[PDB]
């Protein structure tokens, strides 16, 4: 994954400088299992989660189950954090997901902002921002009607 | 938000004040939005800039920056706009927030949810970059924007 002509050149901004940060750069390494009871682990029970331009999952369960559904069929092939910061229990990551849509084939570099809420070192809320048509009409993939 | 026509709801996962000189500067940069000026905003941006709703193709310098704001701006009003997380590292802040947007040739309006990141060099803008779907914006105000 290239970097971007807006990124930082500052050499510590794609770096973790707490502990909070550090979990969240592995969570994205472990994007990669495309599997939703490995990624549960990171989840506090009293969390969320929501790729903005679908539905909100609230609880753990729900959570896993939502990104379970995702994973049947999409595959996230490598995760491109540029940015991550943090102030106040939120962590911040701009990033490229590589997505790879399973009944087509096709592989998209999807540009996402994150959030994530941390308390006790797991995760209570997750949100990604991005686009999602750019990611349905790249895969020819629709996920939203 | 002084806007008594619009509404922003409390989400339900929803911290939002200014902790470092550079979030004030950003918080500053929202409330100046409901201006739908491009003249008077791009006086918060550096020389060496870049500005990118990322639906939308960005924006080098801050010619073309202006250039683009105004363009918005002609078919579009920032009614209102609502930080409910915003932090700060490496010289880049990020605002989880909702705006109000109103589009002009329809006269339908529509709250955008949007995950910001703004970069600052010396209290001005070197880039900031909006991420939020385009599509749920469109159809809601009838206004294809690409
Ligand atoms: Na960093
Ligand atoms: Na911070």
């Amino acid at each position: 994954i290239e970097q971007p002509r807006w990124a930082s050149k500052d050499s510590a901004a794609g770096a973790a400088s707490t502990p909070d940060e550090k979990i969240v750069l592995e969570f994205m390494d472990a994007l990669t299992s495309n599997d939703a009871a490995k990624l549960i682990e990171y989840f506090a029970e009293d969390t969320m989660f929501q790729a903005m331009p679908l539905p909100p999952a609230y609880g753990r369960d729900a959570v896993e189950q939502t990104l379970a559904g995702l994973f049947t069929v999409m595959s996230i092939d490598a995760v491109e954090t540029f940015h991550i910061g943090s102030s106040n229990g939120l962590v911040y990551t701009e990033r490229v997901d590589v997505l790879r849509a399973l009944p087509t084939g096709k592989s998209y570099n999807l540009s996402i902002l994150g959030v994530f809420q941390l308390t006790e070192g797991k995760i209570t809320g997750w949100r990604d921002y991005f686009d999602l048509r750019e990611f349905e009409e790249a895969v020819d993939l629709p996920l939203r009607g």
